[PDB]
């Protein structure tokens, strides 16, 4: 639409994706969920595990509103993600850089409301020696941001998912939990949310 | 042609390939299909097959056209895709980024009709189990925008292509189908349309 | 010399890389040729072949001329391709994104002619199952323009040269030609040219 | 924030990342200490050691202080490394560039002292032939600018922390130390200082 | 606050696509390889895997300054990208070069620029010689791409073995290094390279 390069336009000259959209007072809440899709690989002797997974993270940028009688027919829009603020959330234990697989585009509303699905395949520091037991391999996946405190950024999580995980994969899922912590760090005296996914799986047969 | 040098000038200044061209509430129709061209590999113990096609793409955006009595023998300009609205298709069960072989241009013509023919080879999460069976494998590449709904992005197919098939391969392509669904999920109130293409193929000999 | 940096502002100003010089229903003439320096590798498995191989491109850019006199010693200049419009030749049958191995440099004379000759490693399908044998193993490495049919780039070659391809192989080189074909495809109402390099090879004792 | 907006705008507006904020007569000081997570794996016939570590950087940038009371609420804000002057620290033994595997933002106060604690993962030249003996492999990682000498940036070590080690892969802990020494060379008329962090570990029984 | 300044004025007034000759004059280059680690040899592919320090330094006449206009600035610490910097390519190299450094060059008052990148990188060689007590001898050939000898002079500085590691698989035989010059059939101008030349040979 016309209106829609206008709101564009806007982003360019009147936002800086630098800036933490707090607002006094206030810590920015983001939505934190992963969906397991496939363990491609495990390492046994070098303590790895090979994941793909989807993300969903969400969260309110006030700076990212505007107003819908400005632009009539406009009520979300995708937008690359370099263009707009992006919570710092880090994989703790990641050993590789994540492998982003989709289009880094997020969805914005006129509230300002932001999603961000990627699908992401990462490695990641596992001891997967009990992987051909019962009881399984446990990997906790744990996430959280690197740099903003839970008064700046307030981590939470959303409900997960295996519904997404492939059936024909040779490891089964023997567990699936999720949780939100709260760590105090020698350094600074505000605590610091992570959110872990941990997975127990198996070799099949 | 010096009264082609002009036209490209009028894509910086106004034109942002950032913005979907919709005109009044009707959706960008995107043409769509896929020439397979070699199965590379397949990971019978990861469950992955590697391949190299062709994707055709073709769309009009109606804020690249222009006056054909104006630009005297500019009957259509190569574009880096950079400069250009592209459809944001992701492979839903990819497992790697799409390695993009071809110089990463479109085609348009004075109605603003885009064509873009690129080369690419991706890995997918895939049941490879029956590869060595007479059955054979069969290995579903799904395609669709990861952002943008049927209402504003139509995605339409035309008929898939196996002639350029490599016919030296380990494997023997049995047969191919394609499929397009248009499916609502459960997160929004609209419509996301997917191109399907199934591949079934086993080994030689 | 202290006129250089004037010739290179007037390329800023007034000169777009992505609009291809042609004129008066002239195409652009690009002379093309390709030296091969080392076969590196054969895949017998999945039908590859793995080549390291220097591509001469020469073409007149009527738009990079210059007076002498207002650039007084100034025969010729060395230039970032980023710079410059480049034809866009693809290995059509690549299979992998090609590694350009020497600066990204063109050099340009007085009257518009560029001479572009880059080192380049890629991976391209090929039969390579007869590499044992007598008969040996032949290779096509295709190459044309990926969006300019023959009426908007006349791709014409020059000639081969085996002089610089490294004895110590374990390949023996056997037979090396070049074509220029002329061919219709699906997409498109004109031919598009092509330059075709074939190898034979074998394996030595 | 209405504050960070301008204090992020005055970054951009009146800062230069390429400048080395030394004093009239003063050098930079920066802080350093690398902490050991995992060992990933050892090429006992290439001699390579591949490492996953922590560093902690810190050092006071003048040009990066402001006024509280220009800035009211802002105590301190995440950068992005690409808008600061960062240590031009290199890994002198180093046979890979560093992966990054953290947000590449840094932290800064208003008195301009910057913390950056990025996660990476890098491969050494070591000596690793004594690895599966009880005395083990000892690897030097040595560190320190590439292009200061010490009169313009002073490097100066922190406590080492080897907690962060992960307790289940193949390879123990012997001993770990760490020394800073400010060796001379024959080319400039300047010592530039270095910090050696000195692994020694084995593999377990 | 001078560097400030200085870097403020390489920004309008510099463009670092031109070569920095003069009048029928052109810019020397010298060039030093000092080899620190051979990695590995492919005897089926016939590739040598080497990590090495070069060392290039020459003298950008559009970067010297008025020491008085800038008081205690000696030499300041660039991003190559800011300067011209000589299009030296490895003739047969077979994989592109891994920089393992920070892509900064030294520029002092004069405008004398020097640049020292470790580089990881793969080269064709026969190696089939590896095993053997004469060894296997491979050549490093490094030349400009675009600039023949009268633009650009490449000259010889003596290399370096003392950075090498002792403990790897191979102990060096000999090492070489050699400035040559020849006209192509294509150019009317000469062209110069340096040629840097190892053998190598298993221990044990
Ligand atoms: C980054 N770090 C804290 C950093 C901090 O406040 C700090 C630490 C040390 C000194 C000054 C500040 C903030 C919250 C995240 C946490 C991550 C964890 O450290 C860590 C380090 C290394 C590997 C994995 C995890
Ligand atoms: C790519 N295609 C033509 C298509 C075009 O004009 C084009 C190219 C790129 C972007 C937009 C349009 C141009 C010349 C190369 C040729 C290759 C052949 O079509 C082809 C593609 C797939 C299977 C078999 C044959
Ligand atoms: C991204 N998703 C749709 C739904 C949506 O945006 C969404 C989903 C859940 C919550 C909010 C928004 C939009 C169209 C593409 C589709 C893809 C599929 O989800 C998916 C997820 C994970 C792996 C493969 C495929
Ligand atoms: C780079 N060199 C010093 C000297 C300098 O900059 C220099 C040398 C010679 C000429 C001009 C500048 C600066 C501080 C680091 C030191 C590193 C060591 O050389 C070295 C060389 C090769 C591999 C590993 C280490
Ligand atoms: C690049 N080439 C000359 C090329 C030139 O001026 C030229 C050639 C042909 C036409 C017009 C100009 C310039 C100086 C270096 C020389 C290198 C060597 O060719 C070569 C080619 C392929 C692999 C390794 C080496
Ligand atoms: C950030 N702004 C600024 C302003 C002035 O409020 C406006 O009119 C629209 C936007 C805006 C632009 C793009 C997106 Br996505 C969200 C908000
Ligand atoms: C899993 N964590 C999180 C924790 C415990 O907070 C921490 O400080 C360090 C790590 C960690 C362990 C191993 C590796 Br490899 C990376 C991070
Ligand atoms: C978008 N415009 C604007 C205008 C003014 O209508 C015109 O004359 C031409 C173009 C245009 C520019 C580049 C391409 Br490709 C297509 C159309
Ligand atoms: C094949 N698809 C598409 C579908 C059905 O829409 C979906 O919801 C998820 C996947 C998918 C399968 C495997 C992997 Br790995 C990733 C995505
Ligand atoms: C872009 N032009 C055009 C014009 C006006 O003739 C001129 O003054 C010089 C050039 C030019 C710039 C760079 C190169 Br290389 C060649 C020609
Ligand atoms: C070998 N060619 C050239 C041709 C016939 O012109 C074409 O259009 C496609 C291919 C080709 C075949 C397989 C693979 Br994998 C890539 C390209
Ligand atoms: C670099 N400046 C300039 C100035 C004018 O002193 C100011 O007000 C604030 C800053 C500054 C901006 C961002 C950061 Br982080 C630190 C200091
Ligand atoms: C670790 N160093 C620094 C030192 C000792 O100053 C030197 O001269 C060379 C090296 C070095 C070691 C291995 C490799 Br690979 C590169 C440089
Ligand atoms: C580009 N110049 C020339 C000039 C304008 O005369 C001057 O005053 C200083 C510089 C210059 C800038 C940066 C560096 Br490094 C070297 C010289
Ligand atoms: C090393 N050179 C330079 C030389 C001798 O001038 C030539 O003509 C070819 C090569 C060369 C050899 C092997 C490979 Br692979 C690439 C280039
Ligand atoms: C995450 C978020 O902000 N969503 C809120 C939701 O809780 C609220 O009920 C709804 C209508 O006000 O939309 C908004
Ligand atoms: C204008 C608009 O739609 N506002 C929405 C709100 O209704 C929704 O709940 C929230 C989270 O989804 O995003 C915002
Ligand atoms: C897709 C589209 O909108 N255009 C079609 C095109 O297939 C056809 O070639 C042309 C004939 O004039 O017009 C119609
Ligand atoms: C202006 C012009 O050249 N006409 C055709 C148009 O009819 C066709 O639909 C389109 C897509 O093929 O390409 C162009
Ligand atoms: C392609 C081209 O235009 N080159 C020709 C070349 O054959 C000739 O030898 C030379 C004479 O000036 O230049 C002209
Ligand atoms: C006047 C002039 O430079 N003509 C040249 C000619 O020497 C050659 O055919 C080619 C290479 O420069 O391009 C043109
Ligand atoms: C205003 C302010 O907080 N200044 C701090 C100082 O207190 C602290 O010693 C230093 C290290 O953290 O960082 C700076
Ligand atoms: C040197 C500097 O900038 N910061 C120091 C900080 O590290 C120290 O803990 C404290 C004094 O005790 O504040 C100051
Ligand atoms: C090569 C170069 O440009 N620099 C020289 C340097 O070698 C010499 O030491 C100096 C003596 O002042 O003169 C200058
Ligand atoms: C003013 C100044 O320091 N000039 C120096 C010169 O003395 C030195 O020989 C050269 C590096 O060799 O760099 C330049």
């Amino acid at each position: 639409g016309e209106f829609q390069r206008k709101l564009y336009k806007e982003l360019v000259k009147n936002y800086n994706p630098d800036v933490i959209p707090t607002q006094r007072d206030r810590p920015v809440t983001v939505y934190f969920s992963l969906s397991l899709l496939q363990i491609m690989d495990v390492d046994e002797k070098n303590q790895v595990v090979d994941v793909v997974f989807w993300l969903q993270m969400s969260w309110t940028d006030h700076y990212l509103q505007w107003n819908v009688s400005e632009y009539p027919g406009v009520k979300q829009v995708s937008v690359p993600i370099s263009s707009l603020w992006v919570p710092d959330l880090a994989a703790y234990n990641a050993i590789s850089k994540p492998e982003v697989l989709t289009p880094q585009l997020a969805l914005v509303n006129s509230s300002g409301h932001v999603q961000y699905l990627p699908s992401i395949r990462q490695r990641f520091s596992c001891d997967v020696s009990g992987v051909d037991t019962e009881s399984g391999a446990t990997c906790k996946l744990k996430f959280g941001s690197w740099t903003h405190h839970s008064r700046e950024l307030d981590l939470q999580m959303q409900e997960a998912d295996i519904s997404g995980y492939i059936p024909y994969s040779r490891f089964e899922l023997v567990g699936v939990t999720q949780k939100r912590s709260e760590r105090f760090y020698e350094c600074c005296k505000e605590p610091y949310p992570d959110v872990t996914f941990t997975v127990t799986f198996r070799k099949k047969g």
